[PDB]
Order: C-alpha cells, then sequence, then structure tokens
C-alpha cells in the first residue's frame, strides 16, 4: 500500500492507483513518456504526467474511437490517423477486413518507438503490412499530400488555445485542410475530451459546434472509460449521412470485423449517440467555434 | 490545497476531495455520520466513510431512483421508501403531483435527524405534510402494516453477504414481504450498486436476476455519477409492463412533476435503459439469485 | 484516517497531518488564515497554507526565539517584537519579570484578531497590561518612533526576494533602522528559517552573515521542530558580548523568568548554538549578504 | 509531481517522497525488500514497508553510530556488528586504519544480498578482506564463539515487546552475553531509536537505563536525520570512562579515519551528547529495565 500514482484530474480533485513498478521511460522535447505498471488497471501509459491508456479499459477508448465511422462507411479501405502513436487506434482499424493502409501520422518518434516495444498489445499492429508509419505534424502531412482517404481519425490531445493541438480542432483545418482529403462518403471521426454531465462544456461541445459549421451531418457520442473518472467524447463528421440502425451496425461488425469487440455492439453505441438532457442542450446552444 | 477527503473506493484506489470544512459529525448504532465542505462537489454526506451523497450531483442519483418509476405508473399515489433517511428521494418523490402519502422509514433516526437538521435542500421536503418519518427496518415495517402501496423505493445499501440490508434483497422477501404489499399495477424500484464496464458484476447483475425470479417485467437502468468515479445502476419491477416512449415520458413530466428536471428527459431515460455490450451480456446470463 | 492536511515541505517531500477538523477562518489581504485541529500535533496556525505553530510544539519555536536573548541582557525592560501577531513571542516575554513594556508589531489586524480570540493559550498575555499591540509595518514603525529598546525581536516570515519580509533582513534594516533603536547592551534576536543539515543553505547562513557585517558578536542556533520536520535557526545579534555559561543561564531563569521552561535550559541553548560540521562550515565561508 | 512513496511514521502522520522508480524488490521468511529511487533522498532502502537508509543521509545514521566509539578506544582492532546487512555500517567501520577484523552478523541473507548487489556505495565495503560475513542470529553467534571483540556495534531494530530483536536490549542479554565478548577497555555502541523531543520515551530512555544497570560508563547521544524527520538516538557503554575533548577527537579523526568524515567533527559529538532539558530529565529520571 506504499506507492501511488497521483493525478489531479480536475483540480481540487486527485485519483491515485497503488503502483508495482515504473517499467520504462523516455522523454522527448514533445513530451515526458512513462509506463507505470499500476495495480487497479495494469499497466498505464503516460504522457507529460497525464493517463493516456491503461491495460484494463482502453479497449473502450480505442473501440469508440474507431469502429463507428468505420460501420458507417459501405467500405472503408484507406484510413489516416492524426496521432496515434500508442498504436491502439490503428490495431482496432487494422481488425476491419476491408482496409488495406493504414497511415500512423505522430508528431512524436519517441511515443512510436517507445509504444512499438512496450505496448506489446500492439506489437501485431505494429507488424501488419498495411500500416504505414509517418513521422509529422499532422496538418503539415496533410497539407503536403494528395492522397485521400475513406477515414480521417484524430487520435490527439485536447484543443486548448496555445497549445500544440489546437490547430488541428479549427473551423480553417476542418474546411481547408480535412474534407479536402476525404474521399466521396468520407467520414471524420475526432476523441473530444470529456463528456461529463459539468466536464462537456470544457471542449466537447465546442468540438461539436466547430464541426457543425463544415460538415453536414455530426453525431457527437462518449462513453465512461474507468481509469480516466469520466465519461469522454468522440464526434463523427460526413457530408453523407451517419444513420444505422443498432442491427445494421452488428450485421457490419460481424462480417467486416475480425474478433468479437468486447465494449461496442449497436445498441451500445445508439446508446451512445442518445446524450443526456444538460448534454445535449449544451451541444444544441453552443457558439463557441475554434479558429485560428 | 491544502485539506482533503481521502477515500479508497476500491482497492488499490484513491479518490480524494479538496475540502472546505468538516460541517457536523454524528453517530448511531448503526453508523458514524458526517457532512463535508468539498471543493469539488459542495457539501458531502459521509456514513461509515463512505460518500453517500453530494451537493452538486445528487441529483442525478435521486431523479434516476425516483421518476422513471412513477412516470411509469398511471396514477401513483402513495409510495414507500426503503431507507431514504437523507431525505433527497422524498424531495424528488414529492416533485410529483399526483403523489398523496410518501413514508420514509429509515432505521436511523440518527440520520434522518442529521439530515434534516443540515442537508438544507431537503428542508423543504422533510416539512411537507403528504411526508410520514418512521424510524424501524423496513423489512419488520412492511411485514407488520397491512397496508400497500402504488410505488416501493429500495433507498438501501448494497446487499452485502452477512450485512444488514442484505435481507432486503432476496427473493423471498420480494416474493413474500414486498409483492404483497405493492398495490395492483404497483411499481417497485430498488438502487443496485455500481454498474461500470467491470462494477457491474458486484451486485447490479445479481439484484436484476433475483427481480427477474419474481416480477413478470423487469427494467434495468444506469448512469454516471460523478462524485462516485463510476455508473451507478438501478432496476425497475413490475407485474405490469413498463414501457413508454421518450415523447409520452416527457409529456407526463410535463403533466405531473413541478418544475424541470434537471438530469432526466425521456431520451435519457431510453439511453440510461440501454446498456453496453458487456454489461447486457451479465445481465442476460446472469444465474445468482440472492436467497438467505 | 479519512481528512488530511497537507504541505509540501520541500518540493518532491509531502508532510500530512490526519484532521479533526477546520476549526476558525479567517483571511486579510495580506494572507490567509486558519486554524485546523490536528491529530497528531493539536491546534495549529496556518498561514497562506503554512503551518506556523502547532500546539504541542510551538514552546520550542517561542521558547528558543525570546529567552537566550533575554537571558544574555543584564536587565531586559523594554522589548520590540516585529511581526508576532500570533501572540506565543509576547507571551514568553512576558514571562520574564524584569519586562515592563512589550510592543507587539504586526502588520495584520486579521491576525492578531484571529489568534486573540482563538489561540487561548495567549489569552493572559493579551490582556497583559504590559503589552501594546500595533498595527503596523514594523520597519515604518521603527523608523518614525524614537523609542530605543533592550531586545528587538524578529519573527517574520523567511526573507525571500521580492517578497514582503526581505527588507527586514538586509544590512540597510539593521545598520540604519536596527541599531539606533538599540539601548547599549541591546540585543536583537530574529527567527532564521531551516537550519537543517542541508536546509541551512537557503536563509539560515545569509541572515547570520548579513548579521555578521553589522553587529560586533553574532550567535546562530537551531533546534528541532517536530511540527515543521526540520531542525529551525535563530540568531542572536549584540555589540555587547553574548558568551555565558550553561549554569549562569540556569540562573538567570530561576531568578527571572515565571515557570519552569518546558524544552530550554543552559545546556540545551550551548547544544543549541554548537552547530555540526557541515553547518558551522557554511556560516563561516557564506559570502552572501541581503541589500537592498 | 506524479509519483509517491508514502510511510505513515507516526499514527496520523505521513511522510511522503516523490518518485523516480522502483529499482529492486526482494523477499525472505524475516522481512520484504524494496530499493526505491527517490526525490528528496536518492536512493531508499525499506524494510518491511519501513525506510532504513536514504542514499543522500545514511552518512550522518553511520558516523554517529560508528566514529565516537572507535576514537574513545586507544586502539580498537576488532569489531562485531549486530545486524548491519545494509553495509554503511561496516564501510564506515573500515574507513579505520587500526581496524583488522569487522565481523557482520545479519540474521537475513538476502538483506546481505540485495544490498551487496544493489547498494553501490557499499560495494567497497562488503569487498574489504577485513569484513567477514556471517549469517545468524547475533545473540546465539556471540554465545557459541569464545572470541572477544575491542567494540560491539548494535545496528539492529528498535526493541518492541515479542518482537525479533527484543533479547538483545535485555539487562541480562548485556550482562551474560555481550559484556563477556568484550576484550578489556571494550566499548558497545547500540543504535536507540527516535530520540525527539516526545519520541525519546518510546526506547531512547529505557535503552539508556537498562545500560545503566550493566556498564558504569553510559553515555546517550544523538543526531537529525532529515529522512527519518526525527532526531534519532544512539548510546555509547563501557567499564572505562568515554570522555574526550572535541580537540582530542578531531586529532583522533586526523590519525585514524581515512578521508573526512562529512557529518561529525569533535564538536558535534559534543552537541550530539548535550540533550535538552526534557530529554535529559527523562533519562536520568527512567526506571525502567528491558528484562526477558
Ligand atoms: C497526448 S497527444 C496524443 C498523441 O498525439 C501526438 N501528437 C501531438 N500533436 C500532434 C500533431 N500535431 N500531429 C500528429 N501527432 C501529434 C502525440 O505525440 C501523442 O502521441
Ligand atoms: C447508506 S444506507 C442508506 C440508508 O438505509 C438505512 N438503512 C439501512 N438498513 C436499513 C433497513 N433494514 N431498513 C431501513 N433503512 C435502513 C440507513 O440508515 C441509511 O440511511
Ligand atoms: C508568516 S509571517 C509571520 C507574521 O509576521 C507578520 N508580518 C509580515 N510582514 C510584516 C511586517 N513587515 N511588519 C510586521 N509584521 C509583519 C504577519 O502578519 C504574520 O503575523
Ligand atoms: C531493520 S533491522 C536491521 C538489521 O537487523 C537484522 N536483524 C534482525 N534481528 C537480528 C538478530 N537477532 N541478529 C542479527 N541481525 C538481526 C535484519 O536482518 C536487518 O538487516
Amino acid at each position: 500500500k506504499s506507492c501511488w500514482y497521483e493525478e489531479e484530474i480536475e483540480e481540487n480533485l486527485r485519483w491515485c492507483f497503488a503502483l508495482n513498478s515504473i517499467l520504462h521511460t523516455g522523454a522527448s522535447q514533445y513530451q515526458d513518456i512513462a509506463l507505470l505498471d499500476t495495480k487497479p488497471f495494469g499497466k498505464a501509459l503516460v504522457l507529460d504526467g497525464k493517463l493516456q491508456s491503461a491495460e484494463t479499459d482502453e479497449f473502450i477508448y480505442h473501440e469508440c474511437l474507431v469502429h463507428p465511422a468505420l460501420l458507417h462507411h459501405p467500405m472503408p479501405k484507406n484510413v489516416f490517423i492524426m496521432g496515434g502513436g500508442e498504436g491502439s487506434t490503428a490495431r482496432e482499424l487494422l481488425r476491419h477486413k476491408t482496409i488495406d493502409k493504414v497511415v500512423m501520422c505522430d508528431i512524436d518518434e519517441e511515443v512510436v518507438e517507445f509504444c512499438k516495444s512496450y505496448l506489446v498489445v500492439n506489437k501485431e499492429a505494429f507488424h501488419d503490412s498495411r500500416l504505414e508509419v509517418v513521422i509529422n505534424d499532422a496538418k503539415a502531412e496533410l497539407e503536403g499530400k494528395e492522397e485521400k482517404y475513406d477515414v480521417i481519425v484524430g487520435d490527439l490531445a485536447d484543443p486548448i488555445e496555445g497549445g500544440p493541438c489546437y490547430k488541428l480542432y479549427t473551423k480553417d483545418f476542418y474546411e481547408l485542410t480535412l474534407k479536402p482529403k476525404l474521399k466521396k462518403g468520407g467520414i471524420f471521426v475526432t476523441q473530444a475530451g470529456p463528456a461529463g454531465i459539468f466536464s462537456h462544456t470544457e471542449v466537447f461541445s465546442c468540438i461539436y459546434n466547430t464541426l457543425r459549421q463544415v460538415f453536414k451531418y455530426v453525431v457527437p457520442y462518449s462513453a465512461h472509460i474507468p481509469s480516466y473518472a469520466d465519461i469522454w467524447g468522440w464526434v463523427l463528421a460526413s457530408d453523407s449521412p451517419l444513420d444505422l440502425s443498432a442491427e445494421e451496425l452488428d450485421i457490419r461488425m460481424r462480417q467486416r470485423i475480425i474478433e468479437e469487440n468486447r465494449y461496442l455492439d449497436g445498441k451500445t453505441f445508439v446508446s451512445s449517440s442518445t446524450l443526456s438532457k444538460a448534454v445535449r442542450n449544451s451541444l444544441n446552444n453552443e457558439t463557441h467555434v475554434y479558429t485560428e
């Protein structure tokens, strides 16, 4: 009971996990990198002292981030990840039998190399001949190449004014950089920060609203992640409709995804996408738009 | 911040709230009592060192516990609360225009008087002329009185083996004590413990399955409670169906409930009662029944 | 075991006391004020989240701050405290039968009023007809009045560049403001911050060295305070010698001080003033002088 | 900072050190073993969840434990350590040019091998040809061998009733086992627990008084150990006097000890052996004697 990892989730609120060990480290100019072996949540990847992915429950975040977008697509073949150095987003994408190519574009080579070696859940993903790793700022990569994609996946940090990832959540990014690189029928999905009853106002509503200014159809959704001590959110965006029944989603999963999902079925997604009264209300009334 | 309340909410997992003050304390034969003034969650009632109700979010637990059961009844008039010394269950029940009598049967008078003295938000509820307070074991109290109720509400602790509340979750209790004290068309609802992706197997699935042995129609549902750092669960049970649309629920809230709910609208209840894949599978495959 | 007061003593080092209650508060523009009722150390006065005085052991700090200076004086009659709003420095001074007048000059009236009411160890001190309370910056008070004193006592915060108390530790303060207000045979004593094996370099050595530039005789000394999690320091300074045997000090205490000291006898002071090898070495080699 | 080692060093009192890592662990029949890499104190050996030796300040404990005893002997040649598996006691003893043989008798081989493997500062000491390691209970080992020593060193745990080390602090042990294994002019020194203003009554005063029943000359002394957040105690005992000046001690260190001590000079020992008022009074009024 003597060693603890502690994080201040919100100020005046601390979440503490008993520690077995501090397994491996790196550090880059971009961020501090650590892998902790924790008692309640297993191995935990921590970046700049912030938990990113815990062994026991990261499947929830990665299944929610990836599967709804691909399943709403009629035939998703090629896909670009903004971020994703941890490798689990890639792992989940690669379970889709329709996928020919996944480009993982992470700014930090140290994250990629670290996780490739030490997040061994992703070992087969990292060695899948369909994966191409690119080391670059994702906005620069997208602007610089002509290739278009069926799905683009944002797996970056929250947009904080003055911060490194903000510019990949702006109206101008989505409109001028992102949409030109989606094929017809293309779907964007991004992680969209906390989506709790109070916490949803921090970035989730703004991301939803910003996407609403650019894409015709925008579907916000959320799920609890125990290790995060909150509900997390994601947003789908597309110029083609995003409206499938629970059973339609299930049929698509059984046909197209190798192995059973552990978190997500069709009903789970329908529930995730039915937000609570107050959260719906904030999203509907939100006027803030991220710009730069 | 200098002052903290710390609770080990699961083995190897600590949840800490910064404190403004420690307001009042009390004690009884059944439990120690404290009211803390916390920074993240306002005033928080703690019983035996376990958080019960926090000012900022107890609305969620109490709206979830109360409103679905009454809204699905054609005309709910009398209601009996097992426990509810804290007073927020009563507060919510008394928001219904159809209600003419609320019996709060809590075993611990010290809890009742403590909250009646110090939980300001329930002052008005405790003084409502429809509210009758009875200090007793709710099982004995139900057996010893022939009166029957349109709704019975379980607001007890989790059924822990050898614990004081266990016996109010057994098949025999439901079948031989509780069911005979429901009027025709009667609805029972109980709090049913943690309903997280892993925590749902502790009691929630067993409470669902136990009620399934006794009532024809049983509807489990859940919602995130920030202050608990988990999803929490409730189960409706009745020998008449419990099936209304979101739109019907919303009309009925407008007709029957004084002022606007803060958490719950019709679609929120639909979402709440659509459990995730793994949770539905546990509930549907469960075989444990609580018996003496 | 649930409520704790925590302080980061040095960074990466936390000292935590179990809390009974948060008894009283104030706040002024100068500082936050709190009285905590702690389990290990009793009642604890905390200013700006920093422990100042704990019930169980503040006698150590106040006996060490006050008694050596007065006892080295042949007949100390009038005495000025820089700071001392907490009242215990005054209490200790007032045990001297030679003392006619104590001036307590604290900048913060809220500290004085708070402690007068709630640090009831000092109740009789605050009501001693010999005490005069002045509310003012001590440097302004000393510069503005002509009255000279037999002993001046610094009971202020550590000198931090840019901070409120720094200017009362400078060479120019001691030389131009302070020494003119000492009578012949006058003794200055000030608290001089941490005096631990590593911590003594922060301010203790600089204070000692600064005093050395102004006063002929300068005697540094230190003692452990359990609640501080360190050795603390004080420095005597005078233009007349400071050299008494342990027995001479004892005889003076029995003659001049009402009641028995609990911490300090003559041998204790001799030991306190014999610093360890490394601390002596830092004090001897120190070249930094506080100036402004 | 995110990772902490926490130890409850007294009831209701927690001392927490930020961690770089958890280096190695081990176990035996007698205790669990861990080596932590801490921010405030460097590498720290922990036995049964209790801090033993920290890299930044263990020099203080080990110089205090060893050097006074040898310096007061005219010519100390052979020495027996009760415990000392950690190796720093040996390290210090081996700094003396007069020493020809050091017996380290520790009951736990796992402690010995753990520290011999992982405590770098003692590598050289463990490989010194004067050092002999014996794995045994030091009481049995002393009884079973007729060899006598110029100095015996107690480096054990505190005598706790019903504990493994209790029997190595009793009058009968000292009188019938230890005293017959001291050569004429022999000196015993033992660690003697906490020696704080309040903590000195736990064992320090009883260890002093017990030794007083058996040896003609007994000298208690103490020093602050930052990592322990307390003053610690040792007691010298001999049938010849233990009385040298600071100047004599310093000359003898120059003559006999390789390189400069970091903590201890002659005046430091004088200060150490001049206890404060309340501590001297406890030691001098004590009547408990440790007996079987
Ligand atoms: C905590 S951020 C999650 C991931 O996004 C990566 N990242 C941050 N900024 C960018 C960017 N501009 N383009 C691509 N990846 C990024 C980080 O290296 C990390 O792996
Ligand atoms: C935290 S338990 C919730 C409430 O249930 C009450 N309680 C516990 N057991 C029973 C019982 N058998 N009957 C009625 N109330 C109970 C407690 O006093 C508390 O206020
Ligand atoms: C923690 S500082 C200790 C005391 O010194 C007081 N103090 C701080 N600055 C000054 C000053 N310049 N003159 C007199 N008292 C002061 C504070 O109000 C507090 O009571
Ligand atoms: C923390 S106890 C200090 C050392 O004493 C050792 N020890 C405990 N009891 C005895 C004993 N009876 N004889 C010798 N060493 C002991 C332990 O293994 C440890 O290394």
